[PDB]
C-alpha cells in the first residue's frame, strides 16, 4: 500500500535521482500543485536550478525531470544506495548516484551473492562490469575501475 516517490532528471540518457531531501522538496510542491521551486531551497549547493514541475524540466537548460514511484523495499525505500566514484583511484570527494533501477538491480546482485553483474545485459547501453568481491565499475572492455559503494541514505517521500 505505499510507495516512495523519487524525483528525476534527465543527464546522458540516463534518468537520475535527485537526492531525498531534494525529492522530499519536490515531492511537497507537487502535493500543494506548486508550479516553481528552486532546488538550492532544500539544497544550498543548487545555485539556481529551477525545476518547472508543469512542463517537467530543469534550468540551471534543456533537461527532463521525472517523478518516478519504487518500492519500499528499493534502495530508495529502505534507506541505501549505490554510488560510483568521479576522478582518482582511492578518492572519495566525487560520488555519484546510479539510476536508480540500476541501483536496485546492483542491490539485487550483491545480495543474491553474484560475483559480478554486466550492466550491459540487463538493460542497456551502459557498457559497465561491477565487480562485488573487490566493489569497482569497469568500463568496458577493460577499464577504468572505479569504486562503488552502498551506502544508508534518508528515506525518499513515502506516499499512498
Amino acid at each position: 500500500a505505499h510507495a516512495v516517490s523519487v524525483w528525476e532528471f534527465e543527464s546522458r540518457g540516463k534518468w537520475l535521482p535527485y537526492s531525498p531531501a531534494v525529492s522530499q522538496h519536490l515531492e511537497r510542491a507537487h502535493a500543494k500543485k506548486l508550479t516553481r521551486v528552486m532546488l538550492s531551497d532544500a539544497d544550498p549547493s543548487l545555485e539556481q536550478y529551477y525545476v518547472n514541475v508543469r512542463t517537467m524540466t530543469q534550468e540551471s537548460l534543456t533537461i527532463g525531470v521525472r517523478r518516478m514511484f519504487y518500492a519500499p523495499s528499493s534502495p530508495a525505500g529502505k534507506g541505501t544506495k549505490w554510488e560510483w566514484s568521479g576522478g582518482s583511484a582511492d578518492s572519495n570527494n566525487d560520488w555519484r548516484p546510479y539510476n536508480m533501477h540500476v541501483q536496485s538491480i546492483i542491490e539485487d546482485a550483491w545480495a543474491r551473492g553474484e560475483q559480478t553483474l554486466d550492466l550491459s545485459n540487463t538493460h542497456i547501453g551502459l557498457p559497465y562490469t561491477i565487480n562485488f568481491s573487490n566493489l569497482t565499475q569497469l568500463r568496458q572492455p577493460s577499464g577504468p575501475m572505479r569504486s562503488i559503494r552502498r551506502t544508508q541514505q534518508a528515506p525518499y517521500p513515502l506516499v499512498k
